[PDB]
């Protein structure tokens, strides 16, 4: 119900992409049992494990709030095709499902989202989707080849 989901404005950097797939940064351990209470029922983590600022052990947080765990894990200087493939595979595997991607700041997932969203012919808006990256894909060229080369192998 719509109090349960205005109860998820608290999470870094919180946007919903699309009524069934929210992206996001790192929620606390309370807020996965928020997550949990909106309806969420897959949780996709981006962060490396080996983040200082990454949860001991985010599965355990995640399968006690009553939710299922995907883990895969992106580096930031060198973000790989695979792991955006591996993102949508598990993005079918869970079809019908509310999702929610994060990482810390939520850059990695709304990336990732908008190139979800593109392949399943959404036509979603980068600059929209992408608001957490503040203008500043250009600064990163290597997220701006991945880009590029998953919107050109999935027809745009
Ligand atoms: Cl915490």
């Amino acid at each position: 119900n719509i109090e349960s989901i205005e109860n998820l404005q608290g999470i870094r950097a919180l946007q919903q992409q699309a009524p069934q797939l929210l992206s996001s940064g790192l929620p606390n351990e309370q807020q996965f049992s928020l997550l949990k209470q909106a309806g969420v029922d897959v949780v996709i983590n981006l962060m490396p494990d080996s983040s200082k600022d990454a949860h001991p052990d985010e599965g355990k947080l995640v399968t006690q709030a009553g939710m299922d765990y995907v883990y895969i894990p992106v580096d930031w200087q060198n973000p790989k095709v695979e792991d955006v493939e591996a993102f949508f595979a598990a993005m079918d595997q869970h079809k019908g499902k509310d999702v929610l991607v994060h990482c810390l700041a939520n850059y990695r997932a709304s990336a990732f989202a908008y190139l979800y969203q593109l392949k399943q012919g959404q036509n979603p808006n980068m600059a929209q989707t992408m608001t957490p990256w503040n203008d500043e894909l250009a600064i990163y060229p290597k997220w701006q080849a991945l880009l590029t080369e998953v919107s050109a192998k999935y027809g745009h």
